[PDB]
């Protein structure tokens, strides 16, 4: 499609992709709130809305793709899948190195030790998913 | 631990659960390409990885309420199921109201009418989603 480097739609179909993702993500969440409470028909309601959500996010994902964007995450470009696996190892990288870590000592230096192990779970298993799509690409290439 | 507002921590699993939940997203999207392509291998690793994405966005969400803050995507609470309704409620109101029109007319200036038209799709279809949760709310009330 058309180029759209530069646009201020580009910058507003990277935080559509965003508010969409996290949507589904809360609508999920609440849907089991609705479940545990014995409300069946709002839970399937929360899920079909989250469906809703997940057809935007992947709508506002095509078009970054087809305007030569980059992936709203990592600024890396999706357009091939071999491109798409090395932005997801970016984005794995990014969280393993920087950010998991980072909020694991900040959580301990403000007397949060729970938050803290969960965040040092998180940064091992962001890890381990890096090095899996790393294997995924040296196969693919 | 039960209340973490104002602190680095609370900012930080904000920011936590939106790349966690980009994430998800991220790698279902990547993984139609793999299925297409005839790579089921690497479409279900996708899928798999995919998985342990939802649980860490939910476990930032069970912090963020058992610490007393507010919704990532709308600082509202979202500690009872009636709350969490008024937060999905906030949210749509807020997309079909002002942010996909302005998006949609921004498009449209811009000379890109079929991201327009998107756009104004996606605003219709937030004003129905918020119509849907609004008549969850009134079901809950009675
Ligand atoms: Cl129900
Ligand atoms: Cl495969
Ligand atoms: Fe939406
Ligand atoms: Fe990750
Ligand atoms: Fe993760
Ligand atoms: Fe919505
Ligand atoms: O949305
Ligand atoms: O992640």
């Amino acid at each position: 499609m058309k180029d759209l480097k530069g646009t201020k739609t580009a910058e507003n179909l990277k935080q559509g992709f965003i508010g969409e993702s996290m949507a589904n993500r809360r609508y999920l969440y609440f849907a089991k709130r609705a479940d545990e409470e014995g409300y069946p028909e709002i839970a399937g309601l929360l899920r079909s809305i989250a469906e809703g959500e997940t057809a935007h996010a992947f709508g506002h994902l095509d078009f970054i793709r087809q305007g030569g964007l980059t992936d709203p995450a990592t600024d890396k470009p999706i357009g091939t899948l071999e491109q798409m696996i090395e932005s997801a190892i970016a984005g794995e990288t990014y969280e393993w190195t920087q950010m998991y870590p980072g909020f694991a000592k900040v959580a301990r230096e403000e007397g949060f030790p729970e938050v803290a192990e969960w965040f040092e779970t998180l940064a091992r298993a962001e890890k381990s998913h890096a090095e899996k799509f790393q294997n995924v690409l040296k196969q693919l290439k």
